[PDB]
């Protein structure tokens, strides 16, 4: 893997540039607010002030110290203009409020390339396209600058017009501070797909019907639904924490060695052979366009599946019996 | 859930008693401490110091201001006896150093029912059997006892030879902080079997496994290592964080809806109704002793499928490349 460290990114090359961050939420707090103390000038898109979030968020722009744009006026500012408002709105905010404000040699941004690589939008040829997607939350890309560490992040170029579009980005990178931890180049194509695999088969989809999977196992099995609540779910994030630190070899070495025993014999039992091929197809289905086709239709007719499946889970034992056991825990 | 509290448990039964804790690992170290600064009797059952490893441990519990005792003086002096060594050194522990003094009326206490539950150790009728289980690590049993709070508990009773066997367990566990945040009645049965089952099925075997088969997916496919152990990896901790906080629903409302739409369409066909079989096959197992004497087995000749199957782990490139990753996150 191909890394990118400090000694490879100039932060000199956007003096006398403005850079245009559209939206303030995650990402956007934390990355607006890390390119101005490293000494570059910032404008913060917004929507004109209409209730009381967009002027919430306004005033805490300026409180900050950093100039608050409509996302209009930003995006006519500057010549860099980096995406960070939401996946499922980027679409509208940058045909209506940024793309017919576009000149040659203007660099565009994201931290997620759902929409450019699955032609959600289209920028025109004579503009610079990059990707910096951090790896860690907002609070995390903006508590960690503030302690001159970075995290680590990916670099991607989708579109090389000027010439120079992977240091245009790499210098963004350095700007928001994931250059000091290393940066890893990938492409659009490969941070969407990854991103949407990660999260279907393991990280939400997978992770939370193992949980209930077990829940039901037991609680079917006539086993107390508050027990069930600390096996499959409550005792998880001990697991996961070692895991985050350590690897799963931290995880197995400070569990019971029944556990371990358990986990090594039991776990590819779980998770078998039957299910890495549809892990498989799940990822073709990522790769072939039919998920990002599936969920641009799901919104265009109201969310009625996305409403529906959300509401079966509300109902889900496993939420009752937890809301029940967590308040007897307020420490959480 | 039958539930006790502060107020169901007298620790003035405890009066004149001497509680042997058995062990100063995780449970035992907490246990111990906080049953002294509840001003009950305690004397803490260790090898005679012989190592660095147990002099050292010796010499803690006189640093935290408690007496330590070689294990079979520990017993003679207890009339209540904790045992907190791991669960495949107890049957030894006990046959040698501890089920010679017991007399009757004496209570014998666990953290763990496997071994009361599989027949590994089996009292005497005249002594009183019971369980107190709490539902966190031992160094958060310590600390939440400090700062007031308790941390869950379960309890159960096995055998009730002086018809206090609960009183006493209730004491115990008011003792050690676990009445003050709630203490649920189960049986040694439930907990062992549901504690075997979570590890197996969820909290180790299964989301192990789940990370692996996602990883494997990826890499296979041709994407880069270092980023699936972000998708796969590195970035369940923070779903898993609100999944512990706030449940399934907290999560889902902190990840984008392109996740939870990814999430709640994926994740039944990954975690699938064959998963669901053979999670009831794995109970199965753990319900008729087979998965027990397979254990016992496997112990009994030196750990081959133990030792084989987690170097065969060892090897695999998600611990390769997430030491490498893992150091450029000194955070860790
Ligand atoms: N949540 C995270 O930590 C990660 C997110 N990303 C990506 O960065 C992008 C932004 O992510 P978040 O910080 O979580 O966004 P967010 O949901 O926290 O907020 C987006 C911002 O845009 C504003 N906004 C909302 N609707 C708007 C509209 N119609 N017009 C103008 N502004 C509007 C909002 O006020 C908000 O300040 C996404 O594409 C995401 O995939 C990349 C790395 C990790
Ligand atoms: N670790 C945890 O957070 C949980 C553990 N439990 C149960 O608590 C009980 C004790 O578990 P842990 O504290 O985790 O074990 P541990 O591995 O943390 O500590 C074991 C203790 O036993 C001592 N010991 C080891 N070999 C010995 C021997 N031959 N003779 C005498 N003493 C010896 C050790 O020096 C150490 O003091 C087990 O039944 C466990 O299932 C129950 C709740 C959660
Ligand atoms: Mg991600
Ligand atoms: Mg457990
Ligand atoms: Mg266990
Ligand atoms: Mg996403």
């Amino acid at each position: 893997a191909r890394m990118y460290y400090d000694a490879d990114a100039n932060l000199d090359l956007l003096k006398g540039k403005t850079i245009a961050v559209i939206g303030y939420g995650s990402q956007g707090h934390a990355q607006a607010q890390n390119l101005h103390d490293s000494g570059l000038e910032v404008v913060v898109g917004l929507r004109k002030p209409e209730d009381d979030f967009t002027t919430a968020e306004w005033n805490q722009v300026v409180a900050d110290g950093l100039t608050p744009l409509p996302v209009d006026e930003a995006a006519r500012a500057a010549q860099i203009i980096q995406i960070l408002v939401p996946d499922d709105i980027q679409a509208k905010v940058y045909r209506e409020k940024i793309e017919p404000y576009l000149n040659e040699g203007d660099a565009l941004g994201f931290s997620h390339g759902f929409n450019i690589h699955f032609g959600q939008i289209v920028p025109p040829p004579s503009v610079d396209v990059f990707m910096v997607a951090p790896k860690s939350p907002g609070h995390l890309v903006r508590r960690m600058y503030r302690q001159g560490v970075g995290v680590p992040g990916l670099i991607a170029v989708h579109n090389d017009h000027t010439g120079k579009a992977l240091e245009t980005g790499l210098a963004y990178a350095k700007g928001i501070g994931c250059t000091r931890a290393g940066v890893i180049a990938t492409t659009f194509k490969e941070e969407t797909e990854t991103d949407l695999f990660g999260e279907q088969c393991v990280l939400c989809g997978g992770v939370t019907e193992l949980i209930k999977a077990g829940f039901d196992t037991l609680v079917e099995a006539g086993y107390q639904p508050e027990i069930a609540y600390f096996e499959c779910l409550h005792e998880l994030k001990l697991i996961v924490d070692l895991i985050y630190e350590g690897g799963i070899g931290l995880m197995r070495y400070s569990v019971s060695d029944t556990a371990e025993y358990g986990d090594l014999t039991v776990g590819p039992r779980i998770i078998n052979e039957n299910t890495r091929a549809e892990m498989k197809k799940v990822l073709a289905a990522i790769q072939d366009g039919t998920f990002a086709r599936e969920l641009l239709l799901e919104f265009q007719v109201g969310r009625p599946v996305f409403s529906a499946l959300r509401r079966k889970g509300q109902e889900h034992l496993i939420e009752k019996v937890g809301k029940e056991l967590r308040a007897m825990m307020p420490w959480l």
